[PDB]
Order: C-alpha cells, then sequence, then structure tokens
C-alpha cells in the first residue's frame, strides 16, 4: 500500500521502505534496516509507504535533525501521522524549553539514585531466575526471562500488580509493534483508563513508588496536574516494559550463536561493561521521528511544513562512517560511537536501569550458564517497528556444564 508522490519529492529521492515491515527482515532486523545504507541510496529518502515520509539513512543527518528542534518537532513524533497527532507522552511530545522542568522530575523515579538502591534487588532476581532455568537444559528466553525480568523490576519501581502485566504488556505491544488489533489513539485510551484511578489514588494516599512521586510532584514551581501525571507516567510505562525486554533477546540471541563472544565475557568480566556498549550498538532498536515545524531545505532537500521525518536512532551506529565494519561485533572496539539512546534534548532517562539490568544479565547468565545454544530447527522470527523484537528465542544447553553460583 503506497501513497500517491506529494508535489514536492523528487522521483530520485523515492525508496518505499516499510519501518513496519522491511524487506529482509529473514536476515534479522537490523540487517533489513541496514539496507538503507547500501551504495544506491541517497542519504535522505522518501517513502511512499505508512502514508509518505522522510527518512534520513545517515548518521550524520540523524543527528543534526535531532539537535534541531527549531525544525524539527517531537509534537508528532509516531509515524503513521495518525499515530503521531494522538501521541502526547510527557516529555517526549514537548520542545525545549517546556520539556526541561518534566525531565527533572522523570529523573526523580528512573534515576542513577533510584536504581542504586534497587541493586541488589535486580541481582536476586536475576540470579533467581536463571537458578530456575538451569536444571532445565531449556527454555524460550524470551518468555521465561526477557519478559519477566526488565518488567517485575518496573512493576516492582512503579508499584503496580503484577497480575496487570498481561494487560500492560499487550497495550505497550500495540503501541510500539501494531497488531492491527487496534489503532495506537486506541491503545494508549486504554493504557490512560488504566492509569486515572491509579494516578487518583496515589494523589489522595501517596506511597513511595515512582508513580506516587510523579502523581504528587511539582514542575515550574507549581504542582503537576492529574493529565501531566497520567501523561508522564504512560511514556514510563511503555519504556520500562517494552524496551529492555527485546534488546536482551538480540543480545541473548547473537551470544548463542557466538561461542567466542561468550568465552571473551567469560574470561574478561570487566569487559563486560564495553561489551554491552557494543551490543547496544549493533543491536540497535529504536527508530521514530519528528514533525517539520515549516518548510526547509535539509542537505539539499526540499522539506515541507507538515512532512514527517524518521530519523531512526539505530542506524547511526550501523553507518560505516561512524564505525568501521559496523556488522561485525567487536567488544574491543575502542571508539563505539551511537545513539542507541537518542540524541538531542530528548536522551533517554532510563540509560542507567537499562544498563544495569542488561549488564546483570550477561554476567549472571555467563556465570551459571556459560554454554548455550539456539534450539537446532529453530528460526528466529523478528519483528519491526518504532521498538522492534524478537518473538521468542528457544534455547538449549547441556546442563552438566553449567555451575550453580
Ligand atoms: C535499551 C533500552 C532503551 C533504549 C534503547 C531506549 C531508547 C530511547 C530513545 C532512542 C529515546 C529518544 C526518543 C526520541 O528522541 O524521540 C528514549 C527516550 C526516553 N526513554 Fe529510553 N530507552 C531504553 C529504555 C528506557 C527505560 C528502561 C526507561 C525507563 C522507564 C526509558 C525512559 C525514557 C524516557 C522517559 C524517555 C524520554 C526522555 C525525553 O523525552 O526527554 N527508556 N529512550
Ligand atoms: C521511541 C521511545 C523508544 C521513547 C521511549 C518509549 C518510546 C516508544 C516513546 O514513545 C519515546
Amino acid at each position: 500500500n503506497l501513497a500517491p508522490l506529494p508535489p514536492h519529492v523528487p522521483e530520485h529521492l523515492v525508496f518505499d521502505f516499510d519501518m513496519y515491515n522491511p524487506s529482509n527482515l529473514s536476515a534479522g532486523v537490523q540487517e533489513a534496516w541496514a539496507v538503507l545504507q547500501e551504495s544506491n541510496v541517497p542519504d535522505l529518502v522518501w517513502t511512499r509507504c505508512n502514508g509518505g515520509h522522510w527518512i534520513a539513512t545517515r548518521g550524520q543527518l540523524i543527528r543534526e535533525a535531532y539537535e534541531d528542534y527549531r525544525h524539527f518537532s517531537s509534537e508528532c513524533p509516531f509515524i503513521p501521522r495518525e499515530a503521531g497527532e494522538a501521541y502526547d507522552f510527557i516529555p517526549t511530545s514537548m520542545d525545549p524549553p517546556e520539556q526541561r522542568q518534566f525531565r527533572a522530575l522523570a529523573n526523580q523515579v528512573v534515576g542513577m539514585p533510584v536504581v542504586d538502591k534497587l541493586e541488589n534487588r535486580i541481582q536476586e532476581l536475576a540470579c533467581s531466575l536463571i537458578e530456575s532455568l538451569r536444571p532445565q537444559g531449556q527454555c524460550n528466553f524470551t518468555e521465561d526471562y526477557a519478559e519477566p525480568f526488565p518488567i517485575r523490576i518496573f512493576m516492582l519501581l512503579a508499584g503496580l500488580p503484577e497480575e496487570d502485566i498481561p494487560h500492560l504488556k499487550y497495550l505497550t505491544d500495540q503501541m510500539t509493534r501494531p497488531d492491527g488489533s487496534m489503532t495506537f489513539a486506541e491503545a494508549k485510551e486504554a493504557l490512560y483508563d488504566y492509569l486515572i484511578p491509579i494516578i487518583e489514588q496515589r494523589r489522595q494516599k501517596p506511597g513511595t513508588d515512582a508513580i506516587s512521586i510523579v502523581a504528587n510532584g511539582q514542575v515550574n514551581g507549581r504542582p503537576i496536574t492529574s493529565d501531566e501525571a497520567k501523561r508522564m507516567c504512560g511514556l514510563l510505562l511503555v519504556g520500562g516494559l517494552d524496551i529492555v525486554v527485546n534488546f536482551l533477546s538480540f543480545s541473548m540471541e547473537f551470544l548463542a550463536k557466538s561461542p567466542e563472544h561468550r568465552q571473551e565475557l567469560i574470561e574478561r568480566p570487566e569487559r563486560i561493561p564495553a561489551a554491552c556498549e557494543e551490543l547496544l550498538r549493533r543491536f540497535s532498536l529504536v527508530a521514530d521521528g519528528r514533525i517539520l515545524t515549516s518548510d526547509y531545505e535539509f542537505h539539499g532537500v526540499q522539506l515541507k511544513k507538515g512532512d514527517q521525518i524518521l530519523l531512526p536512532q539505530m542506524l547511526s551506529g550501523l553507518d560505516e562512517r561512524e564505525n568501521a565494519c559496523p556488522m561485525h561485533v567487536d567488544f574491543s572496539r575502542q571508539k563505539v560511537s551511537h545513539t542507541t539512546f537518542g540524541h538531542g534534548s530528548h536522551l533517554c532517562l532510563g540509560q542507567h536501569l537499562a544498563r544495569r539490568e542488561i549488564i546483570v544479565t550477561l554476567k549472571e547468565w555467563l556465570t551459571r550458564i556459560p554454554d548455550f545454544s539456539i534450539a537446532p530447527g529453530a528460526q528466529i522470527q523478528h519483528k519491526s517497528g518504532i521498538v522492534s523484537g524478537v518473538q521468542a528465542l528457544p534455547l538449549v544447553w547441556d546442563p552438566a556444564t553449567t555451575k550453580a553460583v
């Protein structure tokens, strides 16, 4: 389904890439997206898919546009437009300066200090989950660990019942990887319907959970409104329940496939933090965009007000000009360049939490289960969207080779 080419788009800049169902998805989602970095593809293209929009394919352009909120606004960050228009999450839907006050509050609930106090619990959860799988000699990593681990830590942070996980997991998936089961606006509304009563209570009888902190916070020297709290909590939920889960699967899929890379970390664990950075670069999984606030000539290309441009955070680190042999995983890369956590004023506020969750997983897993592989005959399926993911990851190992720690 391709939309009619607009009057201002030169035919030679057209490249019909569908971010929700790329071509060589069989080669892996990152590989599927990297086709935009081929020699026969211009730096900036227009795709007639998903309503029609631009795509910046180079790290230089992606970074540039993310710094220029004057022309590239985040008020409409999702494609298709219907989604971007319904998008009202705080603080992402706001451009500076207004966005700044909310970023501070959000940092109070997911910032480093909060993660720090949670360290022992994150560790215990990783160790507990892994140890219970170890004897089995097999597991579907996505649902046996990738999902329960990060999701349980966040439900803990936000003080929400584990009984609500299934519902929230479903809603957040609808927002990042539309199943067609419901529109973004519809999934967002359901999410807000769930959140409103909770924010009301937390405001009356406030606990110590992140929702209670956001709900009774102060911004710009005045109290945050119920509406603002709701819009901020919704983003925190989507960010905390959907991203790390999928990133862990991409990483484990690779490690299950590369024994040499597993050994490297098993022998030199001090190299894990560095390994984390390289994996975050190689298996970057986010891609959203901005909307043109006015007609603008970007690198010789005429952009029109209202035009939407996809600025894939995932593509920057895969760009050959940013990192040599971008597709090769090298834990000793001295210069790991990437925009996996964003760029500009909207830099990810949950970086510390994500890194710790990834680092703790790698360390505790390779400690008890150093040797494992993908169940033979398994075909790992990837999914593309605002946040790309892995359907399932059937793993196997010989229990005689594991160590109870
Ligand atoms: C590996 C996991 C993660 C990745 C790759 C990631 C990536 C991103 C990216 C690329 C953005 C920028 C979006 C834009 O500029 O339009 C972002 C924003 C944000 N992320 Fe993360 N994120 C991750 C995990 C999390 C987690 C764990 C949370 C915590 C709940 C979170 C909370 C946020 C928030 C609140 C923002 C908004 C910041 C702002 O608009 O000023 N993220 N993230
Ligand atoms: C693009 C994102 C990854 C970022 C955090 C969650 C997300 C889906 C948003 O709506 C902002």
